[PDB]
């Protein structure tokens, strides 16, 4: 069971952070329309499965990611990172989200996601 070590990318330039996460054989997913990373979903230094997702919250506006194919773990990480409540329905992988990718979000919004096996 090989593990990846999550890098510390908080405060980094967005593209540098994406590159640093990818270099650890992890999948960076950015949230927001900013140019600098404000927060990461996994504590730096932690061992996680290769190719698992690290959510990266930018500065500036929050925007909706493409959650297609996400696990419950991933969607729950999004709720904790953004303080936007997500309602989960079903099991497997995300097959529907109630807000389209790219839309600006506020803590006024709520998301419904459906999972399919
Ligand atoms: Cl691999």
């Amino acid at each position: 069971a090989e593990y990846s070590k999550v890098p510390d990318v908080e405060g980094q330039d967005k593209q540098k952070a994406i590159d640093n996460v990818s270099a650890k054989s992890l999948e960076p997913v950015t949230i927001g329309s900013g140019t600098q990373i404000k927060a990461q979903s996994i504590k730096a230094g932690n061992k996680v499965l290769p190719h698992s997702k690290v959510l990266l919250l930018t500065d500036g506006d929050l925007t909706m990611p493409d959650m297609s194919g996400w696990t419950k773990e991933d969607v729950i990480a999004f709720e904790n990172l953004t303080n936007i409540k997500v309602n989960l329905k079903g099991s497997g992988f995300v097959s529907h989200q109630s807000i389209s990718k790219g839309q600006k979000l506020t803590e006024k919004d709520k998301i419904d996601v459906e999972f399919s096996s």
